[PDB]
DNA sequence: AATAAGAGGAAGTGGG
DNA sequence: TCCCACTTCCTCTTA
């Protein structure tokens, strides 16, 4: 099953979800999430896994956060911002 | 306060 | 056995 980061890495790349999530310089690898609609996103994470319980943004976000030691993901010092590592992004 | 973003320890679940 | 890669729960901090 796919890893969280490219669930969001491909949603980025194909804008299935413009409204949920955004690169901000996308050269650099940063992205941001919606204030608003990010739950809709956090939804399809959870159906995508098969999770038992529906998906929030928050245990999403607490996902992402473990990201933080490896490098894949780093939170960014902006409103519900994040970004991927250069390996991330080549691969 | 109400609302939202952000945090992480720890325990539980998947699939090797 | 025992790590993967989260998921879930709970309690808390910051703005
Ligand atoms: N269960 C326990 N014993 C426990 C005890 C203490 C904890 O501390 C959590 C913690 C530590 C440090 C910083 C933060 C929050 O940081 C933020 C930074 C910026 C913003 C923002 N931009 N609005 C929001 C939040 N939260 C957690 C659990």
């Amino acid at each position: 099953k796919i890893r969280l980061y490219q669930f969001l890495l491909d949603l980025l790349r194909s804008g299935d979800m413009k409204d949920s999530i955004w690169w901000v310089d996308k050269d650099k690898g940063t992205f941001q999430f919606s204030s608003k609609h990010k739950e809709a996103l956090a939804h399809r994470w959870g159906i995508q896994k098969g999770n038992r319980k529906k998906m929030t943004y928050q245990k999403m976000a607490r996902a992402l956060r473990n990201y933080g030691k490896t490098g894949e993901v780093k939170k960014v010092k902006k409103k519900l911002t994040y970004q991927f590592s250069g390996e991330v992004l080549g691969r």
